């Protein structure tokens, strides 16, 4: 344990920065809840992912905790907390809030910590943030439970043949972080034609396929940033090119082109996959430097869209500089918020797309915005022909949305699901 009491006093903000593998989920979290239950405080616990929520349920074995897909402790995902507050008829209160993996730059995660920070600064709760890389200044090589030898090497950015023998001559298991699902597939194919087993983890596969890692012990896990929020990959080496995809609003559209250097918090979390056990020395092989200035990413606008609709609120204080507009800018009328919530939760829309649709379109039944956009917004398959579909009246449409978000058409979303919506089947 790190803190005694007073941590549950209204207006207290506590940051627990504990290294991975020193018993946070199964030692520290269960002691914090014991205290809450003993003091009879309505406690909220936020997990980043279903994988971590399930792990919390095992560690909180034998307490009155309510887990969400007569107890005073509720456990749910970051995203569940925020999505619930999008119904103004929703909005239960807790006096203590514990947020696990509180560094995540997912918009729901940013909005949750901002909302809870706002409440605690007004003395409506206590807030614990559990993360090795708290928002604010980060170190790329923070302390670990066991040794990590970190070395800079050139890392392949796609398929290779010769010149990188150190990758495949290695005897232990490796996690290789990649900036995108597409780049992952290239790396995965090359490793497999060099005789290695590979599992790919990303936004799309993580919830389902995390368990194959433990079960199948592949030579390589080729992973996106999805493994930076509590994933135990049980590897002895990380390979980290220190890049990520850069979703950005450019000329009124969300683009996904090229990469950014990771933030130092990301680099530390990637490295943080190893060094979990004392008595053994692991390896972190990386290429190049970090860039902490991610203020350009659309995630901050999306965090504001959510925060303005679950609520003067601020982001979690160091992050407030990254709020792109005046607080409240994106607030919707109750009726439009209901549309917004449906698009997020039932149609798998990004916050950016769901906001533009709900703010602007007349009725929840209109689909004409999906074909009435400017010509340059038309959506192509990888084969080069523009996507077409039929409206219920048999009219042939070209997919050409008024608001274009590249994330709807690749990187773990399929054109086919968006066409289900556009054709009025969803």
């Amino acid at each position: 344990a790190v803190v005694g009491t007073g941590w549950t006093s209204k207006g207290q903000i506590t940051v627990l920065d504990m290294h991975p593998g020193s018993g946070k989920t199964h030692r520290v979290l269960p002691e914090l809840i014991r205290q809450c239950i003993d003091r009879r405080l309505r406690t909220l616990v936020l997990a980043p992912t279903r994988v971590v929520l399930k792990e919390m349920e095992r560690a909180l074995n034998g307490k009155r905790v309510r887990f969400h897909s007569g107890a005073i402790v509720d456990v749910m995902c970051h995203a569940t907390y925020v999505n619930r507050r999008l119904l103004p008829q929703g909005r239960q209160n807790w006096e203590v809030a514990i947020m696990d993996e509180a560094h995540w730059t997912d918009p729901h995660s940013i909005a949750a910590r901002g909302h809870l920070y706002t409440l605690a600064k007004e003395n409506k709760c206590a807030l614990v943030l559990m993360t090795a890389t708290p928002p604010g200044k980060s170190e790329p090589f923070p302390e670990s439970n066991g040794a990590i030898t970190s070395e800079e090497r050139q890392i392949p950015d796609g398929e290779w043949r010769d010149g990188f023998d150190w990758i495949t001559e290695y005897e232990g298991r490796t996690a290789w972080f990649v900036p995108s699902i597409a780049k992952g597939g290239a790396i995965a194919r090359t490793l497999r034609q060099k005789g290695k087993s590979v599992i790919c983890l990303n936004s799309k596969t993580f919830e389902k396929d995390y368990s194959r890692v433990r079960d199948e012990k592949p030579d390589f896990v080729v992973t996106t940033d999805i493994s930076e929020m509590g994933a135990n990959l049980d590897v002895s080496r990380v390979i980290d090119g220190r890049t990520n995809i850069k979703p950005e609003e450019v000329d009124g559209k969300v683009e996904l082109t090229g990469t950014r250097r990771v933030t130092t918090a990301s680099a530390a979390q990637r490295r943080g996959r190893v060094g979990r056990q004392d008595g053994r020395t692991d390896e972190y092989i990386y290429s190049g430097q970090c860039d902490d200035d991610d203020s350009g990413l659309v995630q901050w606008k999306e965090a504001q869209i959510l925060l303005d609709n679950i609520t003067v609120a601020t982001f979690y204080g160091p992050e407030q500089d990254k709020m792109p507009e005046v607080a409240g800018h994106f607030r919707l009328t109750e009726e439009k918020r209901k549309h917004f919530r449906h698009l997020l939760t039932h149609c798998d829309f990004t916050p950016w797309l769901a906001w533009h649709v709900a703010a602007n379109v007349s009725s929840v039944t209109d689909r004409s915005w999906t074909w009435e956009g400017p010509e340059a917004n038309a959506v192509d398959e990888a084969s080069g022909d523009l996507v077409t579909f039929r409206s219920p009246n048999g009219a042939e449409r070209t997919l050409r949305p008024v608001w274009k978000d590249a994330r709807m058409f690749k990187e773990g979303r399929d054109i086919k699901e968006f066409v289900a919506y556009a054709s009025g089947r969803r």
